């Protein structure tokens, strides 16, 4: 059985030609609205939130960890390194790496976060530690974005990622200082204007992390503070049947617009 919300999302999905996954959590009453909420989707860059959060968790017991400089070698650079390329034969702190990964989608920066955690398995272990039983990170950048049909690697479900993003940004999966830091990073994201943000009232404060990959995979996860009501968490995942499909950030904006109706 479906609600009008789910029917609108299904119609959007059909018109888009792809596969859409949505999870909304309204913290006013802890209700969820889901569309393909328990299907796996390739996370691509939305996985950078889990890696940054894992390092924040480490820093709760290692207080200067975020300010630890990490060497950036020429050999570290991968396919998209807008911030890290400014620091080749130099350093970035774990805070700077987190900001670059989250706010500029820097893939080299993500690889340093992954390395700090001991590899993709370290990121997954953090996910399990905060109660996310679904998330899995298997690969480093750039191959974690291959988004191959049927491939379980580097996937999660909309429901799981929404629950986790809520716990990280509004709940207490992290310490208070670290939660605030993650919120600050997400709020300052530079890559999200055309995605969930484009489908929501401009007066709402939004923190988000985008992701993109092959199969026209177009993703965004967001924490949302509407004017005068409890915050929301929204995950919108989208992927398409053919490997070189075009990005569709408009589909994410449309999904957000549908979800926002009545709120
Ligand atoms: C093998 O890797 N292939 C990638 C890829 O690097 N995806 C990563 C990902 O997510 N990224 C983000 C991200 O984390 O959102 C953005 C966003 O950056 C900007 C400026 O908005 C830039 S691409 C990078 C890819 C991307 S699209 C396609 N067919 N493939």
């Amino acid at each position: 059985q479906t609600s009008a919300v789910q029917q609108k999302l299904a119609a959007l999905e059909k018109s888009s030609g792809g596969r859409l996954g949505v999870a909304l959590i309204d913290t006013a009453d802890n209700t969820q609205v889901l569309y393909r909420g328990d299907e796996r989707f390739p996370m691509c860059g939305t996985s950078k939130v889990m890696a940054a959060a894992a390092v924040l968790k480490q820093s709760e017991t290692q207080k200067q960890l975020l300010n630890q400089p990490v060497e950036i070698k020429p050999a570290d650079l991968v396919n998209y390194n807008p911030i890290a390329e400014k620091h080749v034969n130099g350093t970035m702190t774990l805070a700077e790496l987190s900001a670059a990964a989250l706010q500029y989608s820097d893939n080299t920066a993500m690889n340093k976060l992954i390395a700090q955690l001991g590899g993709p398995g370290g990121v997954t272990a953090f996910a399990r530690a905060i109660g996310d039983e679904t998330f899995r990170l298997d690969r480093t950048e750039p191959t974690l974005n291959t988004a191959i049909p049927g491939d379980p690697r580097d996937t999660t479900t909309p429901r799981a990622m929404a629950q986790t993003l809520r716990q990280l940004t509004l709940g207490h999966a992290l310490g208070e200082t670290q939660r605030a830091q993650l919120v600050t990073w997400l709020k300052g994201n530079t890559t999200g204007a055309a995605s969930i943000r484009a489908g929501l009232p401009t007066s709402w404060t939004v923190g988000d992390k985008t992701g993109a990959g092959d199969y026209g995979t177009t993703n965004d996860i967001a924490v949302i503070w509407p004017q005068g009501r409890a915050p929301l968490v929204l995950v919108t995942y989208f992927t398409q049947p053919q490997q070189n499909a075009e990005s569709r950030r408009d589909v994410l904006a449309s999904a957000a617009r549908i979800i926002a109706e009545g709120l």
